[PDB]
């Protein structure tokens, strides 16, 4: 997901989202993707995972 966002902000002409992680209340990881004063979070059992659903998140926000 990450790189369809990253692809999507190429082709756009926009600046690369960011990332942060924090703790997951069930011991997982919950990440937050920040991207033109959009927020979306990703919730998995790691940070790969939690980042690229935060990625998927936010990129249909933006993109549809």
């Amino acid at each position: 997901a990450v790189s369809a966002l990253q692809e999507f902000c190429a082709r756009t002409q926009i600046n690369l989202p960011t990332y942060s992680f924090i703790p997951g209340e069930d011991g997982g990881y919950v990440c937050k993707v920040e991207l033109l004063e959009i927020e979306a979070l990703g919730n998995g059992r790691s940070k790969r995972d939690a980042k690229h659903l935060a990625a998927s998140n936010i990129l249909r926000k933006i993109q549809l």
